[PDB]
């Protein structure tokens, strides 16, 4: 499952929870890519916390949006990545073990 929620001037939270199917990656890629191309989004906080498993397309889902953000000088934060995830991404975005309010407070500063 997943939820999207505009939470701040151009900032979007993607909560991932449970099992993210290849089909969901697709629903997500649709709404966010649109949002970026529309200029409604320039910062994505991906909340990975509750996630138990995504298939490989989630990895591209995230990296795609990054390449999309790079061009609008946007930014990505990976929030609460487990082991593989942070390893998968390290070998890059910003990873911070925090809450969403925390993550967002942090984004407002800059």
């Amino acid at each position: 499952a997943f939820q999207l929620e505009m939470v701040t001037r151009e900032t979007v939270v993607i909560r991932l929870f449970g099992e993210l199917d290849h089909h969901a990656v697709e629903q997500i890629r649709a709404k966010i890519s649109t949002a970026i191309f529309q200029g409604a989004v320039t910062t994505i906080i991906w909340n990975f916390e509750r996630l138990s498993f995504m298939d490989s397309s989630g990895v591209g889902l995230v990296l795609g949006r990054m390449r999309e953000l790079e061009a609008v000088a946007g930014r990505t934060i990976l929030l609460n990545p487990s082991p593989t995830m942070r390893k998968v991404f390290q070998f890059g975005p910003w990873m911070m073990d925090a809450t969403e309010e925390e993550a967002i407070d942090r984004v407002r500063g800059i």
